[PDB]
């Protein structure tokens, strides 16, 4: 019965995280700026690069220009663009990309719902740029998830409406943004870190269109 299903790329897709982590790190470090660990990382994770670099900027109270802003902005994503380059097929998650055959074989709609001004690169590097109907603009996009508007965008963009769709998430800020877009959250993680309210599966390899079908005849 659903239309669609609004795929972020962090956790989901690949692990983009953990190279973004190193990158903002690196950046703080390089301004003075410290407390940028892991468990600040929280705070950061699936947020825009605008909005990550705002949090961090605020966590040492530091004021910048418009023109300081978007050159530490840069900085970072110049960063981050060289740590990709090589971004493979081999780094698709388990599943995915016979999910992805599997919607496409059912007439279901793909679309990316990432906060990432970098994700048509890397659908590309991992040759899933045909699979996606639609991928969701952050540059369009007002507000960071919690907030549900990339998945709300990433719905409208491939002519569905929230209601009719299925969001997949790795983080507790997406799953509420998924939650509030009116779309159906099916989480892969930890019930602790997600949430005990939505059906999570422990890996990405479960994510089948059979089990999607039975989470959305169960809803
Ligand atoms: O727009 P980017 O700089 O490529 O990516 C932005 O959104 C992604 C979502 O995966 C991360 O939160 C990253 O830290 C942020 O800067
Ligand atoms: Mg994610």
């Amino acid at each position: 019965m659903f239309k669609a299903v609004l795929f972020d790329l962090d956790g989901v897709i690949t692990d983009t995280a953990e190279y973004h982590f190193r990158a903002w790190k690196a950046l703080a470090e390089e301004i003075g700026i410290n407390g940028v660990d892991r468990q600040f990382n929280e705070q950061l994770k699936g947020v825009s690069r605008e909005d990550s670099l705002q949090k961090i900027l605020d966590l040492a109270d530091k004021k910048v220009s418009a023109e300081e802003f978007k050159e530490l902005a840069k900085r970072k994503n110049d960063n981050y663009v060289k740590m990709i380059q090589d971004v493979s097929p081999a780094d698709v998650y388990p599943g995915i990309l016979q999910l992805l055959k599997d919607l496409r074989s059912n007439k279901i709609k793909i679309a990316l719902a990432s906060a990432s001004k970098n994700g048509p690169f890397l659908l590309e590097r991992m040759n899933l740029t045909g699979y996606f109907d639609a991928i969701a603009d952050p540059a369009e996009v007002a507000a960071s998830k919690p907030a549900p508007d990339i998945f709300i965008a990433a719905a409208h963009a491939v002519g569905v409406a929230p209601s009719e769709s299925i969001g997949l998430e790795d983080s507790q800020a997406g799953i509420q943004a998924i939650k509030d877009s009116g779309a159906l959250p099916i989480g892969v993680g930890r019930p602790e870190d997600l949430g005990d309210d939505i059906v999570i599966v422990p890996d990405t390899s479960h994510y089948t269109l059979e089990f999607l079908k039975e989470v959305w005849l169960q809803k």
